[PDB]
């Protein structure tokens, strides 16, 4: 059981009823994930009508401009600090590490719940690049959680079935998306899924996506999120296909840049000692100067025009995704006075990526899958902009018909994108729910496939880093095509020195034995000199030995120490071992699916190592 | 970068090798119609050209499968699912059998035979795959497993040219658990399929989309138009365990009951009721099958060219349809049981495809001015009910969900998500209510080793036989040894008395050195019977074991991870037993 301390960024961690329950897990996230759109649009308009209201001077447009975004993240901030310290972030990792058998202190009560949901309305209500994924997931899970706790008025196993079912009805209400939904959510809290558990998670993302329809025919787009409208005659050709794989590969390595600008933003104020010690005893100055930085630069009067300041994510999202062609509100907002639609990119696409890292580095309720979207996104009509601008009657034309649509390029670059960030193919699918064709599917495959290749080969996911920042048990993944490990044995990585115990020792062996262990379980031994393993025991149990057979109801301690019999101890039987000549690939795969963290090392049935998280880590690293 | 030249190779000789095919299968269609057309125009001749073509052409594919390799008779899912578990099958991934399946393969397409090839293109998936592992070498038993679940992923994307369908269909049906590096691995070699296969099909001329639909993209359909994907949903469910059964009873009664007499009876008794100017002017006999799909998928309304052979002159739609339906369904139940190489694919969908277009038909007579009235300029559009009922009966028929991704890339339009979702929802609870899956019916048909599904420790389950040898163990053993046993491998100990395992070896290794010594040398044979020199063998130095104490549920789910079929139990260092898929006997 781990507990949540307290940090400036992120944190650490210290030492018949199945088709009910998710008919009623998919009605319930399908409610709140309304209620809390409609509390996001409330406070969008809020912020509009205020905005609107006050034209008469640029210092009370400023003035509220950078009044209600602090006022809001500073609000969100605090309550979520009182109330729960431990809603603060994405989710997925914690449920990640929830998922493979490590429990968390209070990260599924009811006080979680209410700090989570609030402080992400609060968070969002703003403008700040943030995303909803991962808080969705967290809130999908609690959901879970306490519906178990009211359907209650072999345990174990099905609370993980239902927490990963939750899990894919957290994505797929966040993006509206069903099949995308769940293979996201299957890619990102899991290596090795059962295929008897595949249908648990369409269903009742299906039932909430029914629930959505019924609700968005009731109150009054209906069918796709961002829904494009494209010619289904040839919106592509083949020489337009290098273009996608350039998109791909720079958006892999973009997303490398993404992970590693996250963690050197988060490692650098871990040191800087006096200013780190300043701001925990504010607790509230830092969310309040980063927004106060970001709305500052995003002022449309000022350096916001140049950016597109004034529209809103859903509003850049959709402009970006139209049919028409800029170069020859999308272009009103798109084309400054002063500028070109290029240069408006350009600036955008850097000024982004800084912002949505530093806000995403911040302690509210937020993920990051939106920014880096809408990034991929602008980056991609970047590209098809200059592609249509240098082939203006088209690239294979007799009559200059078919020419080129920039949106393809913006899906696909949103796609790659996304895609590189968090090291998953799913976002093809993502995509093509949430724009609601499927003309532009083999560039998207191409550009994610380049994408995830070079990201993996450079840098690990973003929730992956997450989980090396908080100090959470972390199996790095082992290499998709980077290296071959099929030849390193188990023999090479092992730790040859095991904390160990024998059958016929004495008290005084277990005194000196157990303090030098620093680990949770002591392996029983025939003889030390025959080091034929019996089995484990507990380390609490060899302390108890000692507290109870040396203890004052009976000096006299140091009278006693007879050869210690272990028939009143209880000794595991069969603890997890393997064999000398065991492969790293069998291993590897071995821990990532039982979710283990400790193996012996057994030769002729001797003891002779052991292998831990940390040994796999650092033959995988190097 | 083994892995990903790999991938390439695979994905671009699958491209060609169904490139190839596709054309082999076109050009025999078309020779069919140019005799059946071109020169005839006497009943008597019709009638005899229809029979006598697909007749000779099955008769000609069962003898050359017969003749060449016996093992490329039937669908290649439920065996590659049996070998990715740890089984070996004798010669099912050699050379002979992929010519045999191949060549069978285009001869039974040839014909009007309703067949599939899902189930083949996976089994030449795979050989293309070993014999290019073969061929690279110019042996990790782990990396050949995942080249052969890649490989089938392959070959499902270049059946449907569904690539993201294609690889979650494979996963789905060849496998027990979601492996996210394989989902990775297929997902790249069918991009690359994909693309090799668009590069062609600019190069040579149906591109992008096999059957693409044109529907609206504005409200294609109401929110009260539910229901009714909801009873084709449980209609197809039903419909699709029907089918398993048939199919399962069909096979049954002809055991209880000169092996090119069969087919031959079948294709003569098939071709004769679809003979158009006789009765198959009532189920719209004169079409193929693409052409079926094609006209059941258009944005008309029939109730209100191609799609004129629906309506005869001596009957309406809902008539044909039926028939359709009917005679569809049991001549594919019938037909899938030949020994030719054919799958089961698209007939279901077929089938399910015109009964989500009578379903749509009879909505849109129910509502000639649209729904919720108003006269308003949204009404019901057939084909979309059609292309969920396919959907719906595919997956339920093969216990699957991924049918709805394989249909939007097939149709080359995701407007009906919700509705086809729904639908294969509802089939597929309704179909693992009742009856297995189609693959799981034909393992259990074929007696093939299976696991199962998931107190009891591996002490009871284990048998204590274990056959095996010694180091110290002369020849005159070793021949004792395997005469009575017959397991693929064999256990080393160090010692009758010790029993201290050391490792295992291969039963083609003890019986060659056996013949080797006892080889013609410079009576001699029995003389010498020195104790065996294990010095020079291939020797597994770690096998996996499970310790003694180890629970079911343990031992269960490492069976399922490794993809192994055979454990050796263990206490302390010494043999004690052996776990040959004794879960079959316990877990059931």
């Amino acid at each position: 059981a781990l507990q949540y301390e307290q940090t400036l960024m992120y944190g650490r961690y210290t030492q018949g009823e199945d088709w009910i329950f998710l008919v009623l897990l998919g009605l319930l996230m399908a409610l709140v994930s309304w209620v809390m759109d409609y509390a996001i649009a409330a406070c969008l308009q809020a912020q509009q009508w205020m905005s609107r209201g006050l034209n008469t001077s640029i210092l009370l447009q400023y003035l509220a401009w950078v009044t209600y975004p602090v006022v809001l993240i500073t609000f969100s901030a605090g309550f979520t600090q009182i109330l729960a310290p431990q809603a603060v972030g994405s989710g997925i990792p914690e449920m990640k590490t929830i998922l493979r058998g490590v429990v968390l202190k209070e990260y599924l009560t009811l006080k979680t719940f209410i700090a989570k949901v609030i402080g992400l309305t609060c968070a969002l209500g703003s403008g700040m690049p943030l995303g909803k994924e991962g808080p969705f997931v967290h809130i999908a899970s609690m959901c879970a959680a306490l519906l178990s706790k009211f359907l209650s008025l072999e345990n174990e196993s099905r609370n993980t079935e239902m927490l990963a079912a939750a899990c894919a009805v957290g994505v797929g209400c966040c993006f509206a998306a069903p099949i995308g939904g769940v293979l996201f959510s299957i890619e990102v809290t899991s290596t090795f899924f059962a295929v008897r558990n595949y249908w648990r998670g369409f269903f009742a993302a299906t039932f909430s996506a029914f629930i959505f329809r019924v609700l968005a025919v009731w109150n009054r787009t209906i069918t796709a999120l961002f829904k494009t409208r494209f010619r289904l005659d040839f919106p592509f050709d083949l020489q337009e296909l290098p273009a996608f794989a350039v998109i791909g590969i720079a958006s892999g390595f973009g997303g490398a840049l993404f992970v590693y600008l996250n963690r050197k933003i988060v490692q650098v104020m871990r040191k800087q000692k006096t200013i780190n010690r300043f701001l925990m005893r504010k607790r509230l100055l830092f969310p309040a100067l980063v927004t106060l930085l970001i709305s500052t630069l995003t002022f449309p009067p000022g350096f916001g025009q140049f950016m597109a300041g004034q529209l809103s994510q859903k509003e850049t999202l959709v402009t970006l995704f139209d049919n028409r062609t800029w170069v020859r509100s999308t272009s009103q907002a798109w084309n400054p006075p002063r500028a070109n639609v290029f240069l408006t990119l350009v600036i955008f696409i850097l000024m982004k990526f800084w912002m949505s890292a530093l806000a995403t580095t911040i302690p509210v309720p937020c993920g990051a899958f939106m920014p880096v979207f809408v990034i991929g996104a602008a980056f991609g009509r970047l590209v098809g902009e200059s592609m249509a601008a240098w082939f203006p009657d088209g690239i294979h034309t007799d009559s200059s018909t078919y020419r080129i649509v920039p949106g393809g390029y913006a899906v696909v670059g949103a796609a790659a994108l996304a895609g590189a960030v968090t090291h998953t193919v799913s976002t093809a699918v993502i995509v093509f729910e949430l724009t609601g064709q499927i003309a532009h599917i083999l560039p998207v495959m191409i550009a994610v496939i380049l994408a995830n290749a070079v990201a993996q080969s450079l840098q690990p996911s973003l929730y992956d880093s997450i989980i090396r920042i908080k100090k959470l048990p972390y199996l790095p993944e082992l290499g998709w095509g980077r290296h071959q490990q099929y030849r390193v044995r188990v023999e090479d990585i092992m730790v040859r020195d095991v904390p160990h115990v024998a059958l016929s020792c004495t008290f005084r062996d277990l005194r000196l034995a157990l303090h030098r262990t620093k680990g949770r379980m002591l392996a029983l031994v025939e003889s030390p000199e025959s080091m034929i393993l019996l089995g484990s025991i507990e380390r609490s149990q060899v302390v108890a030995l000692l507290g109870a057979q040396l203890s004052p109801a009976r000096w006299e301690e140091q009278q006693l120490d007879e050869p210690v019999n272990f028939s009143d101890c209880k000794i595991d039987p069969a603890p997890f071992q393997l064999v000398e000549r065991t492969s790293l690939h069998k291993t590897h795969t071995i821990f990532s699916l039982l979710g283990v963290d400790h193996a012996y090392v057994t030769s002729i049935g001797r003891l002779i190592g052991i292998v831990t998280l940390k040994e796999l880590r650092k033959a995988i690293e190097g």
